């Protein structure tokens, strides 16, 4: 009768808390979206486990096995009934899984260390004096990998064969790599986590620049899940009572260090 | 299978949310006793409804009707399952009804308006200038009507024959009064309580003296209950994990206005 919810640690949507070590179960974190899961499931009825995924991935399919990873594969296979994550709702998933209408709105953007000489991504395709990369998987590398755009496909070309590697595993290791290089490294990610970076200490970092494209977070479910529709009704009423306006607040900008 | 909570409005246990009206269940409420009944049944494992108790009133044996009223009343007559709310543990109520230790310590104890020549209830016994009273039923009241020691026995004789009365229906009825009477009025009550308004704007008022007692809050359930093991388990553990202390922390001075 419990739901299992897959999800990532990816801060401020998911996080251990101080004494996660003495507390069971959904207690031992916190976040974004550890507070959606809980709004969700209360309004959907159901009782409801916490998962992290085991691979710490967000989900692809391999070009080889055919097999899905991370979350996508997590419900494509049938180990998770849910995925309350920031999971970019794209074509290719939607082609095996569900997502509810929008929860967040986002778009690719660029980080740079604050007085690095960069204003957009044509900015960046036209030199090579400052370094950038993506997520070593996930959407936004997949944006790149798949853009017909002569700037994009620049990028792409640049990126693919950079060394050292321009690609991280975690959006941490991406921001440390920023703070680390001097002004000599961007790192292209997704404006909800440039956002939150903005405004933690060293307070070092910048979103520069409008967004490359405009899309959105969706919770998940397996094709044909008997709690689409319902998972789907909870996300547009907590939309439109503000609760998600609130949350948002909570752990991007009351908390802000800047 | 849904628990009933029983529990009252008193701030900062329980209140409403601004944003009650378009909310349903228990999510009309916030406060310290709405989270520690969260807590209390993640822990127990049970699903709950919070219900207001009726009559508002925490509870008493009518002498005539000999019918118990409150919430001590919902749990003896078996109209709620559970009772989370500052209720305070006594012989009278412990011989109808089971109590966990207590989670959280309180005495009786005096607010006065800031300036008022009162440090102890000794002050107050030997005078008449400054009116003094308690809430209309509690066991604060029940304090003074059973005392056998001098000074309280004088302190009651004056409050019951006191006009107008010096009994207040509720506990913010008691601190606008003290607010409103320039110093002319005392307001005996649980040091919880005191301590609470202590931190709230206008700051006028202050706790004088040490505690006239040494008591507890407990959560209650009928004789007999199968839930009362459970839930005293969970009491002591939430203590020694520190839960009660972060959340009295939350609810009194981390909100702090003074
Ligand atoms: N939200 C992305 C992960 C982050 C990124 O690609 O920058 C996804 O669902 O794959
Ligand atoms: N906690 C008290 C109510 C407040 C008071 O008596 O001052 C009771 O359980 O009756
Ligand atoms: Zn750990
Ligand atoms: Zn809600
Ligand atoms: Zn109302
Ligand atoms: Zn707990």
């Amino acid at each position: 009768r419990t739901i299992v919810v897959t999800t990532i640690l990816e801060s401020p949507y998911v996080m251990y808390k101080k004494n996660h070590e003495q507390l069971e179960g959904n207690e031992r974190y916190e976040g974004y979206c550890v507070d959606l899961a809980y709004e969700i499931a209360k309004h959907v009825r159901i009782k409801y486990k916490l998962s992290i995924v085991g691979d710490g991935k967000y989900g692809a399919r391999d070009p080889e096995t055919k097999i899905w990873n991370g979350m996508v594969g997590e419900l494509v296979y049938g180990r998770a009934d849910i995925a309350v994550a920031p999971l970019t709702i794209t074509l290719v998933r939607e082609e095996v899984i569900d997502f509810s209408k929008p929860f967040m709105s986002l778009g690719i953007s660029i980080m740079i260390k604050k007085g690095t000489p960069i204003e957009s991504a044509e900015d960046l395709a036209k030199q090579t004096e400052i370094a950038y990369g993506t997520l070593a998987s996930g959407s936004t590398k997949e944006f790149f990998r798949r853009s017909k755009i002569a700037v994009y496909e620049k990028m792409w070309s640049y990126m693919k064969s950079a060394e050292p590697s321009v690609f991280t595993k975690t959006t941490a290791d991406g921001v440390a790599r920023v703070r680390k290089s001097k002004g000599k490294f961007a790192f292209l990610l997704e404006s909800t986590m440039n956002e939150y970076i903005e405004q933690r200490k060293p307070c070092d970092t910048m979103k520069v620049g409008g967004n490359l494209d405009s899309k959105g977070y969706g919770v998940a479910t397996p094709k044909g899940s008997a709690l689409g529709n319902a998972v789907n009704l909870a996300v547009l009423k907590l939309n439109e009572q503000g609760l998600l306006d609130k949350l948002k607040n909570k752990w991007w900008y009351d908390k802000g260090e800047c």
